[PDB]
């Protein structure tokens, strides 16, 4: 699952398909 730091940090401990890419 991912934790708060991640959706607000695309941190190395966060997993890949949680860190938000901004594209589309």
């Amino acid at each position: 699952p991912c934790p708060p730091v991640c959706v607000a940090q695309c941190v190395p401990t966060c997993p890949q398909y949680c860190c938000p890419a901004k594209r589309k």
